[PDB]
């Protein structure tokens, strides 16, 4: 029954409860992006097939990170397939083996839904902990610059 | 619409469906073992919590493996949190935050289950394809060590 | 006589005074973690003893940061024993070879001393200087981390 | 005049006669990779120039391993621009410099009488030597990866 | 004409506009740094002469690091002779071969404009982008130290 | 004033401005290449984006190679935004976000310009002086052989 | 009490009383390695005596692979001097200091015992684990290919 | 029939059988300490477990040591299981499959016996050859040392 | 249809011309080299055999950069067995497995082959193109040093 | 309560208070150093800065060496900022940020007194316990040495 | 009595014996490197120390490479105290312990005669072997660029 | 005109003195060890060849510590071409290209003189400095050790 020197017990409980969101959307994510690693098929295929390895290496890098931050708050992380899919407010990836583009653009959106809500996890965190935010920042300029590389692959001439 | 040249498209769609259950195993594993690397406490705590994530790492390295093969077989695998908690024969597990013994314990049991399935899906596949079986085979090999180490912890005397 | 572009010569100063506390909080606490790194005996031994060394090499490692930041702003570093004896207002830790259960118990508390201390001296620099606070949270994140790891050692069924 | 302590003069003999011919069939196989390394062009040239530097330093890996393997046995190795040119029953790559498309598509081929030949060349060898075995599987598996990454390459939708 | 989930599109821009100034700013500094790391002479020589790499090698580093980012916003970096030349709002480095004094006296004002700049672009971005903040935030920290280094060359007795 | 010990000091002084001015063409050069790297988009971007890394980090290689040649001879190289686009006879990389194609032929042509000044000042060295030959050759050797990477990108049938 | 999940009590015990013994043997192997790698004595001394450390190291290696294998299954292994000599059916090396020659021909046949019991133990174990098969193949390769590097230094002109 | 230059052949010789002994010492101590790197079971399993490797891995390392030492100075070493067996004046460890505790107790006697000899061995050393002592001496520390942490497994609360 | 910014269309198929026959010649000598790596027998087998593969895996680096080259010229390199045994103006390595001795001195002469034919193509090279020159003379000078090891094991007194 | 086997419960008692004493020795010295190495100006700053690093993170080594060994003999080692202020002998470094001469030759006369206290606890040793001497010694080396370093800045022109 | 295939008995015999003055001139070098790398004395000394030792294990390098040519010639390098006192034209370094100024500027001279020496060997080369040209050229580019380092530490304002 | 706080000026003088010596003795085997590195052939050529170079870099190793440990001691060491030839005596390596016996022989005799001036040194040493011995000690145990490996290749039956 402890808690970080510094932070209500309150403070530190609605914490917890927003990076137990954050977790579960990681770990989707992360399974997810190794789901295109593998169905993806193309021309240019390798380019993206191997583009996704360190993003996954590095979401399931953000999981540990915030799940161990989680345990250290005084909560107990849930990191369990149940766990996550209760969590999650969507539809897992639907798409099956398919092109490049196809799969580039699906994961366009998904990171879309990851960014938002993290930019208003770090916002709503600005009054609460701000060790928990540099932190989920932090992974927002990845996030966010990984999302940009996806898109860089759907272009046109400007 | 291809698949290995050796292979009559029946016998290569069987070994498929095998993989694909054995993959969606894994995920299920790998997530479960990070969910104790997280809510493991108690006097050794250390010990074990750090003893994982190689065996970590290592699961997840057994699902690039067999997801890279059953792409290659024809079939197109799945990794969403979806496909996982469908083809899964089990209620992941119930552990929230406790002892290093809980855990352990209950790990065990999580193993007899997995090493289980392997073991029935190489004698299945000696007769399909025997190279997706030096593989399986393989996994059996530090699975079942792993657990060994898993259960060195719950021991009496003799 | 000079001093950052852009800082008054007394917030500058403010500044200082709180680093060069700082400082001396480390090197105690660097030089105890050490301490109990020796001192410690028990059935879980080396789990502990091997586990401190890490968080050591990285106080010592905020101690560089922290001073080299000091002198950056104009003032002087102060850390002989000398300094440190003087800086801090607790007494240095009581134990001398005990178990493993003693130190971290006794350790727990340090670490709730330096917390609260780096907590406050984070909240006061919001208001003087951005950089010397990025610097101050991070530590925050790996002090409190390390901490969890003490205290993981220390509790019951939840 | 020696062998293996445990294999019949002449079922190490017989052996010896399958792996020199796959030998020659790395070779060829590993100096067409290369061939295609240089004369590949394209829009997605990269990807695929970079591609195939791991898959050859493998094959000519999966050389050393078999001709040290035959001179263990007794007979004696042949890998020069001569026996190999004798030993294989096809054309040497018919491509000079074209498109990505183009030599993946020839190169598909390639692998399908590489790995065919293999196939059949383990099921042979379960009666004759068990060791020689698990080393051609091992390879198999790499060969039929790549030739996927190969095929990837060309797909359509599904 | 995308943007990050969860800035306005003027928001955005603005933000652009002002890291495009510190990208110029960078190419300068360190395509500057270079150049004093070449034509420095004097009793100490070897000491600044290799003491700069580092410093060089990392400003570049925030070069791609700011540039990667703008373009993620949805603006286009520009990072020819030419833009920089037009972004900035000074004199190239007017030494020519000199002492070290010299130099690093010369150099210890360059830093001045250059975090003078950035404290502002930093207190400006609080109320704009988050991300973009921790970002320059981080680079501060370590220009700052160096021009300490810088300094460290020129003091007297106190 | 001094020398290298075999050089008329006017052969010398002739040597430098040769070199002074492959300098400024490197700056521009690698300064463009991160230009590309920054602004390139299309379907097969990260191919491109991760290949211009290393010419860059070998271009600005070159750089520190020739300058502090230069400063051997006698003479005071020129590395500020200034002297560059001073030395330089052509307009700085005309493109802005644009397709991968785009990009590399114009590319294409910045490193015919490059190659053709370096060709010639290799030649009008070989009376001169034969290290600041071996030097330039040697880069000629990569640059001459990136821009076949370049190209390999734009080709067609044969 | 416990065993591997899919393994009868009996089989189980079967298959260790077979591997404690092929690690009494590897104990023996590995300790007369290193016996004569310290009694060699010739003209090309170096070339043997550097060539059986990495075969030691391996054959170390052999014996945490067994053995640790052994306690997965139930079993106990046994590795002191003592249960060694017992397991054993030879007499140690009978070799002190002598030739090159001498010992590469004695350790001719030490190996011919080991590769031969050996061989024998695998095909003994396709019934019983086949787990504990691909284990004690792969060592015969390399087993096998270091005998072939013993004998090699031999042979006559054919 | 040679000798360290500045040996009498008779104080050599003396030399020579103090290790002979020592390296059979070693020997069953190193194969000792890996016997129980795989019988040992408890609930700080891990930490034990992995804490013996390098005692292991370096006890055999003053295995070669102490060898390559004695045919330096003319006798021939003896490190068969044989030679072994003989020169030591004790039973083989007693200890199964056993707890952590049980070990490391039994293992604290062993080394007793050893660093004994061990301290004996040097001061008997002393007149004799002062470099085969630097040498022994090392070991000691170590030893001691090791020792020690097998030791504070053992500990009361003083 | 392009070539390098500086030679004539004629110049430059010359050269490629030039090379491709050089490629083939090291294809052949590279694999040559681990035919004999691989047919070695004698006393001082190790020695020889572990020789080898340097100057292999250099000779392949050499057919890697030769023809890379070529492509860079406009021109396409062959490297299939078939283009190989058609280029070359010898017959294939004539040795099967035999002593140290034999392959050396065989091979002695194939490096004269090797030596004198790159020898006359460089000086043919010095009108032609002068970087192609660079490249072809550092080869020879580690074929040339490497053959001297060939040699040296052949010598006499004197 | 107990001892390495060979020591008198007296003597090896006598050897701890000696360390003891150096370890307080140690944590001044190397505390001291670091403050240094904080508050050094002149014109060849870098150099000395950067001098102390390694000598620093080098007697911190010889810390841990020698409180570990304290704890093997049986006393326990006292290494809190208290323990230090008392066991030591003279008044902490009184040098704030000063040239480099200042604090080179100040320290200069620290290592006088570190290296003296040492040489004696040597010559104590000789009769008490000669591992813990080999260890003191090995440090003078060092120390000594360092010490050099210090003076070779302060010198005349012989 | 062997010869490159290529050169005539005499070209071959006149190049040894030029390089093999370089080579007596190298070993002087690099000793009197080491000679200065012990008696250098100063405010800036480090700095120098420091900077010599890899001229140094860079001019031992040229010694091997020089030398292991000769030997490939066909004569016999000479490298013993005496052969180099012989083929040298000058006095050894006549300075002992002195300032960093007094080295350095005698270094000066030194490699003016080490750059003289060579300059003229390479010219005459040319004629001779191309190759054992380009060797002697790199090496000047390293150590004329090393002078210039000495000297850039006695320059004045230009 | 400094000496280590604990050495009588004089008792100082005679070990630099004794060192002096040891100085120009490694000087001449270190340079004497490359000449045979480079003079040996044989059928055997390469294992010697080779075993050589790791001799030499480490006695070259020892002259740096023994010439650093002079001057800090207050004499100034002398390592150029001419104090090695006077300090000597003896008649450097009277072998040109010879046989590897020839050598190994010879040089055989070399370490006696060597080992044995080294062995009378540190005797010499106990009196004096306790450290310079430990130093000079460690020395002879490679110094010996290596000997022993040229032995070894000289022995007959026994
Ligand atoms: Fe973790
Ligand atoms: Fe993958
Ligand atoms: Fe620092
Ligand atoms: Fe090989
Ligand atoms: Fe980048
Ligand atoms: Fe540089
Ligand atoms: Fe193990
Ligand atoms: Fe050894
Ligand atoms: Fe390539
Ligand atoms: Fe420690
Ligand atoms: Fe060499
Ligand atoms: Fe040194």
């Amino acid at each position: 029954s402890f808690t970080i020197p510094g932070l209500s017990d309150k403070k530190a409980s609605d914490v917890a409860d927003l990076l137990q969101k954050q977790l579960s959307t990681y770990n989707d994510l992360h399974l997810t992006l190794k789901h295109v690693h593998w169905n993806v098929v193309g021309p240019n295929f390798i380019g993206v097939h191997e583009m996704i390895d360190p993003q996954v290496e590095l979401v399931r890098g953000y999981a540990d990170e915030v799940a161990e931050r989680i345990a250290t708050l005084g909560k107990s992380p849930k990191g369990t397939p149940g766990a996550i899919i209760k969590d999650r407010t969507w539809d897992d990836y639907s798409v099956e083996r398919d092109t490049v583009q196809a799969h580039l653009a699906a994961l366009d959106l998904v990171y879309n839904g990851v960014i938002e809500d993290t930019r208003k996890s770090i916002e709503k965190l600005e009054d609460l902990d701000l060790v928990s935010q540099d932190l989920l920042i932090a992974h927002a300029g990845e996030l966010e610059k990984f999302q940009w590389f996806v898109r860089a692959h759907l272009e046109s001439a400007g």
